[PDB]
């Protein structure tokens, strides 16, 4: 993994993007404002498969123990739902497309308690993402340093401390990608380190609205907010015998 | 105007424009769980020295006092933790939260709720000591704490042009130091990343700190608009 070239890592991760799902119900039946939240967490317990995935996919993320994959995902994985949510909706001002059928904006995201000011965090950021003419390339790069970095800093054996040492070796592989797609595009050497702060800066804000909404789905009193370990380990640790 | 400061000016009015190191407010001489209110107060009173700083960081009071006041209000506990993480550096499984306030983690377990976030803050911490954070370094970040932790939750679009623009200043700046310190253009990327990368730790901490503190149902947890605008004295 740490032998990868830039053009190599792009290519892999562009490789390991996961489909865009839909959502679950009859579109030649009206839409019902009560059933949001019911067709969301369906959306999101989908898309929680197709993200495990993904994320063996990513470049040395399955050079880790098993333990620590599933605590980057407990880390991470509402951070890069909202990171696809919000790519998905870029082109689309106002809105956010959780899927192609599921089309929402802030004044639908009023019908649940607690939830619009979520949904203008997110349509905000969209808009950021617009302003900064985001790319394909770079996306995929942002969604990956998401996945290693979130959780990163909440796990000191001997063992942990190599796989710290390797998550900071491949997060400084996704850095010096980053600038080759810059630098490839023709940015100088100035507008190549704006940028990459620039879109960084970013991740602290979606840092933000993970935890704001993972605040507000357990004020929902639901069974099941997080996935469990249990069951991360489970989608993670496959058997050999496929 | 503050977009014609070179780097090195840059750096010297953030050097200048650092706060003082209070102290924890308690008589040395009486018996040390009063542990919340010690923190509560050391932090009210840290607060108008943080207001006094944001106004001296460049591009900050070109802004409308209402846009200075939402900066503030997003940004000021994650400000207050880079500072205590940077305070912290030289004194490994302690947090330095004054020079007569030093806990570890077994005093952070006296409040419930609290040492999941204190063994974040440690660990932020030896993060900076292992990368071996400078001070010139500290003071862009804290200041890109500052402009980028409200910036996209606010004419306003002049606003958020010249934040970004002090945004863009402050990392050519840090590159700057990267460069005179001899890392190669390859170092140089490869360290703003990982500084950068640890502002979503930062952004993360002062997140779960602030539902502890609500979870503790106090008088009060964040600072009012206006006392925020009070303390910016117009
Ligand atoms: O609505 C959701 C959402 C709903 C349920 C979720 O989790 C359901 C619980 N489930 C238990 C088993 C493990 C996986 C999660 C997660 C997100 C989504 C979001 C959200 C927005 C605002 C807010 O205040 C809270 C959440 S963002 C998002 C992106 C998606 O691709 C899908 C759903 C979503
Ligand atoms: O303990 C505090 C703290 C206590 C009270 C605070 O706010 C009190 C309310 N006050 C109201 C008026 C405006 C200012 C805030 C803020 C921080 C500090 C921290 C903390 C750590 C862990 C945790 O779980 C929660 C907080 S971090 C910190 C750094 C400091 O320089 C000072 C206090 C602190």
């Amino acid at each position: 993994a740490l032998s990868l070239t830039a053009d190599q890592m792009v290519s892999a991760l562009l490789d390991a993007e996961p489909p865009i799902l839909y959502s679950e119900y009859d579109p030649t039946r009206p839409f019902s404002e009560a059933s949001m939240m019911g067709l969301l967490t369906n959306l999101a317990d989908r898309e929680l498969v197709h993200m495990i995935n993904w994320a063996k996919r990513v470049p040395g993320f399955v050079d880790l123990t098993l333990h620590d994959q599933v605590h980057l995902l407990e880390s991470a994985w509402l951070e890069i739902l909202m990171i696809g949510l919000v790519w998905r909706s870029m082109e689309h001002p106002g809105k956010l497309l959780f899927a192609p059928n599921l089309l929402l904006d802030r004044n639908q995201g009023k019908s649940v308690e607690g939830m619009v000011e979520i949904f203008d965090m997110l349509l905000a950021t969209s808009s950021r993402f617009r302003m900064m003419n985001l790319q394909g390339e770079e996306f995929v790069c942002l969604k990956s340093i998401i996945l290693l970095n979130s959780g990163v800093y909440t796990f000191s054996t001997l063992k942990s401390l190599e796989e710290k040492d390797h998550i900071h070796r491949v997060l400084d592989k996704i850095t010096d990608t980053l600038i080759h797609l810059m630098a490839k595009a023709g940015l100088t050497l100035q507008q190549q380190h704006q940028r990459l702060a620039q879109l960084l800066l970013i991740l602290s804000h979606i840092r933000h609205m993970s935890n704001k909404g993972m605040e507000h789905l357990y004020s929902m009193k639901s069974k099941n907010v997080v996935p469990s370990y249990d069951l991360l380990l489970e989608m993670l640790d496959a058997h050999r015998l496929h």
